[PDB]
Order: C-alpha cells, then sequence, then structure tokens
C-alpha cells in the first residue's frame, strides 16, 4: 500500500464513519460515504488516486453526531440506498443519487453506535445503542421486527454488532465487556421476518407487534476485561477488540463445540489467537475487513495503519497523527480509506 491523496473536511469535526459501497457493479463508479458531525459525505475514488466529492448530506439539526452509515439497496431496482445514525438515535435512509431523507426510525432511547444490513435481506437493518438494546428494523414495510435486550440482554450500552456469514445470528458487544449471540433463524424470528413483509398500516388499525427477545443464545464476559467496541464474524468464529491493544480471534464454547449445537448455558470460550499491536487504547476505534476477509486493517489514535493478511505492516505518513476512528476497503481491496478525528481523509493503493 502506497498513500495517493489526502483531504481534510471542512467542518473539523471528528470522523467516526466510513464505508465503501460494495452494492456498485465492476466498471461502476467506486464510491464511499464518511460521516462526521451533522454530515454524511459522498466520494468517487478514480484512476491515479483522485477523489472526487460528489454530494453531501447535512441534517436539519447542528447538535446531531453521526457515528456510523452502512449501504444497502432497493431490492427491486438495485439503487443504491445510505443509513446513517448517531446522537440522536434517530435512523435516517438517504438516497444517495439526491443525498435526500427518504424516510426516518424512531424508536432507540438513546444514540445508536453502529447500523448493520442483513447479508443476504437488504431491508433487514439492524442498529445497536446506548439504551442497552439492539433493534432490528424492515425498512421496506417501516416495521420494527425486533427489540433485543432487558433482562439477561446487554447491561449497558451497545457498542458493535454483526451477522454471522449468511445473517442467521448476530453478536453484539458494549460497556458492559459481554460479547453476546442471538439467533435469528429461529421459528419465532423468522415468523416475525415473513409477519413484518405482510404489514401495512394502511391495511389495520392495529400496531405491529416486535418480538421482545429479552435472553441471548450464548454470552461471555472472559475474552475481555474492558467496554467492547468492535466485533465480527469470521465464518463461525469471532473477531473482537478491547482497549487493550489486541484483536482476539476466539469461539463460543470449547475446541471441537459447533457455534450451533452450543446451549444458551455454555460457560466456556476458546482464544484462538490475538492481532497485538500499539497506541489503541481509547475507546471508539473499529477495525475492519475487506470483502473476502482475507485483510484485516485498523487505525491506532497517532495515525498509524495496522493491516494484516489473514491467508502485519504499518502504513503511515507524517501529515497523519490524529486517530484513524474506523478504516474501509473497497469491493476488490485495491483501495483502503482511513477517516480521522481532525476530519482528515486518507486513501492508500495496492
Ligand atoms: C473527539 S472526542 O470528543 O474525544 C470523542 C471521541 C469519540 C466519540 C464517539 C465515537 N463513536 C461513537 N459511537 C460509534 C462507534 C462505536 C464503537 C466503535 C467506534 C465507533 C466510531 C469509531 O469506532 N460514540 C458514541 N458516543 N461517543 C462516541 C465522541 C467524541
Ligand atoms: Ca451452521
Amino acid at each position: 500500500f502506497k498513500c495517493v491523496n489526502s483531504l481534510k473536511e471542512d467542518h473539523n469535526q471528528p470522523l467516526f464513519g466510513v464505508q465503501f459501497n460494495w452494492h456498485s457493479k465492476e466498471g461502476d463508479p467506486l464510491v464511499f460515504a464518511t460521516v462526521g458531525s451533522n454530515r454524511v459525505t459522498l466520494y468517487e475514488c478514480h484512476s491515479q488516486g483522485e477523489i472526487r466529492l460528489l454530494q453531501s448530506y447535512v441534517d436539519a439539526d447542528a447538535d446531531e453526531n453521526f457515528y456510523t452509515c452502512a449501504w444497502t439497496y432497493d431490492s427491486n431496482t438495485s439503487h443504491p440506498l445510505l443509513a446513517v445514525a448517531g446522537s440522536r438515535g434517530i435512523i435516517r435512509i438517504i438516497n444517495p443519487i439526491t443525498m435526500q431523507c427518504i424516510k426516518h426510525y424512531v424508536g432507540h432511547g438513546n444514540a445508536i453506535n453502529e447500523l448493520k444490513f442483513h447479508p443476504r435481506d437488504p431491508n433487514l437493518l439492524l442498529s445497536v445503542s446506548k439504551d442497552h438494546a439492539l433493534r432490528l428494523w424492515n425498512i421496506q414495510t417501516d416495521t420494527l421486527v425486533a427489540i433485543f435486550g432487558g433482562v439477561e440482554g446487554h447491561r449497558d450500552e451497545v457498542l458493535s454488532a454483526d451477522y454471522d456469514l449468511l445473517g442467521e445470528k448476530i453478536m453484539s458487544c458494549g460497556m458492559d465487556h459481554s460479547l453476546k449471540l442471538w439467533r435469528i433463524n429461529s421459528k419465532r424470528m423468522m415468523n416475525a421476518i415473513k409477519e413484518s413483509y405482510d404489514y401495512n398500516p394502511n391495511k389495520t388499525n392495529r400496531p405491529f407487534i416486535s418480538q421482545k427477545i429479552h435472553f441471548p443464545d450464548f454470552s461471555t464476559r472472559d475474552i475481555h476485561r474492558n467496554y467492547v467496541d468492535c466485533v465480527r464474524w469470521l465464518g463461525d468464529l469471532i473477531l473482537s477488540k478491547s482497549c487493550e491493544n489486541a484483536i482476539v480471534c476466539w469461539k463460543p464454547g470449547k475446541m471441537e463445540d459447533d457455534i450451533d449445537k452450543i446451549k444458551p448455558s455454555e460457560s466456556n470460550v476458546t482464544i484462538l489467537g490475538r492481532f497485538d499491536y500499539s497506541q489503541c487504547d481509547i475507546w471508539y476505534m473499529r477495525f475492519s475487513m475487506d470483502f473476502w476477509q482475507k485483510m484485516l486493517a485498523l487505525g491506532n489514535q497517532v495515525g498509524k495503519l495496522y493491516v494484516w493478511d489473514l491467508e502485519c505492516t504499518t502504513l503511515t505518513h507524517h501529515k497523519c497523527g490524529a486517530a484513524i476512528r474506523q478504516t474501509s476497503f473497497s469491493r476488490d481491496s485495491s483501495i483502503l480509506i482511513a477517516v480521522c478525528d481532525d476530519a482528515s481523509i486518507w486513501r492508500w493503493d495496492r
């Protein structure tokens, strides 16, 4: 990787999220989104390291602080859509063509820390919040499918979640140090997803009833000893990080225990490896994997970019010294984008 370009956003506020759109064709434009302050900005990656600003969405609320964004497509037309949320706990669905807000979802009793679209069903949006719960939305019928939390749910703010390869289960983590598994391929959850597609507030006067999932399918507080701010699946394995300067690769149960044969009572975990690094002991630092899950990338609090081949390397520039909050690889992994606390964007090409 070589640094081929760099730019700073005029608002000067930290950039907390960055996502390439992976739903674009080959030979179609390479687009990425950035979130920070009350803004969502679109960019196009061109030949010889050029970054072209497409458009920005500025939210009406000046005190809204976007923390996350995620890309989806309209199943019927294949046109891209972008979901954004943050400190207001409002989900906004933006039309990237016109950078206009199509619709919004209110529900969470505090800020939204991460947004994730279901890997198979583009209408299924997962939100994680400071209110201790996860929420699964059907953005086609504008319904709240399920609320994950309560009694045996997270006991503090949820910082991250990720679906497995096929979107049969979610793993979430937060300030309570725990990592919780929630199966969505249960009869109850599949009937709720099916039911949510048949709902229309125009054909009934009764509300749609959300599944209230009070108990996870697995839980552990044995991986990390501090806030768990990032979680991602690597097949049936889990990669998670705290602020203890390591990304831990682990799994529920014992060495030969199948994740789908694990009972909720399961008290064992198996650590399969660690990715050690330095100066990334501040809360809110995300790691990211490329489309193929062939590469791992994590930025540190002083502008260093760690990149590991999953089949280490440090990417530095003297002008890059602020905390790198999030990174994103293009679908083909040829480009890696890093976003910083000083509103700066850094482009690294293979
Ligand atoms: C410059 S400062 O004033 O010290 C500061 C620093 C961090 C935050 C902040 C960032 N991010 C989120 N949530 C999203 C999130 C969650 C997990 C990992 C992760 C992210 C974004 C990057 O890595 N926050 C929720 N509440 N505060 C925050 C706000 C102010
Ligand atoms: Ca399985």
